[PDB]
């Protein structure tokens, strides 16, 4: 089995832009048809966005069989998603989550609510406490090395933790880990406004 | 008149063959700022004349595609996998062996309860949002200034944005907690 190869071209479900289609590989279509989703034909070809023919299933099965691959689990809307455009859309989450998320606004609203001045050494602390663990977990996150797209890359984590870390991956189109370290991105940035705002209170 | 239905869209994100109800507010709130869509890309978020139909009335991303029913779909289902298929068990279990001093378990045991109680209160603060999405015009309890910057994030994610920070800060809880749990069993031996 050659997962490097291309099977097809896919255009994206959520362009609004006339200008590219996504590249989806062997190796893309091995993790679909593998555990935990299992896809069967009819699903595969919504993904692929196939036109469903009655031709088009045996002809799909046929196309998956020469390259060495054949024929449940809870289908959500990110089942529907090329890792492509998973992994794009992940990417723009994050980018709103950065330049968008009002991170200011919240730490002047949230640090209001504890104005007690000896509650003052008790909220900063535990604002870098959390700003801690956080980076720990986002750094673990980053750490991860499943299979994405045409990457195989080498593992660098242990195998055990690794393989939740991919189930956590196949289950989402590649969409989990980076969307979840976009949304401690927003949590970061209201941390660090959270600090400069306590250190003004502090005059 | 915003309760008004103007439209029904098929799901762009759909799988199942066998459609999300787009009201006259949701098409006001993408004429207007932030966003003001033109009728070319509101054509796109509608899957479609346009400019009668409607006559009485910032940078695209994938987000910028969805009507608001289906990005809160979206939203609710990544929070339905982070709640049961993120591995919060073996995620802490790794971690607890990475970053902890055994000759000092309870400053970690500190930081982890610390970290639980303020990722609470900023999801608590998340919660308190009433931004207007779908067919609700609720009645704000936040003081205008920090709902109108909330307002302005649901705005430019089309409702998708503030539940999925909730959907990953679950998936973050869910860990400390397990975490917690670890640490407990350390302090056992």
């Amino acid at each position: 089995v050659n997962t490097g190869e291309v099977f097809c071209s896919v255009p994206g479900r959520l362009s609004l832009l006339s200008s590219s289609k996504y590249k989806v590989t062997v190796g893309e279509v091995q993790r679909r048809l593998s555990p935990p989703e299992c896809l069967n034909a009819s699903l595969l070809g919504g993904v692929l966005r196939r036109a469903k023919s009655k031709n088009g299933g045996r002809s799909l099965r046929e196309r998956l069989e020469k390259i060495g691959l054949n024929l449940a689990a809870n289908v959500t809307l990110l089942t529907s998603l090329v890792e492509g455009e998973a992994v794009h859309l992940a990417r723009d989450f994050g980018y709103i989550c950065e330049t968008e998320f009002p991170a200011k606004a919240v730490s002047e609203y949230l640090n209001r609510q504890h104005t007690d001045p000896s509650d003052l050494h008790s909220r900063k602390n535990m604002l870098l406490a959390t700003k801690q663990l956080c980076k720990e977990f986002t750094d673990l996150l980053a750490q991860d090395r499943t299979p994405i797209g045409n990457s195989r890359p080498s593992p660098i984590l242990e195998p055990g933790i690794q393989s939740c870390l991919t189930h956590f991956s196949l289950i989402t189109h590649g969409f989990g880990a980076p969307a979840i370290c976009a949304a401690l991105t927003a949590l970061q940035n209201y941390l660090t406004e959270a600090l400069k705002g306590m250190d003004k209170m502090f005059l």
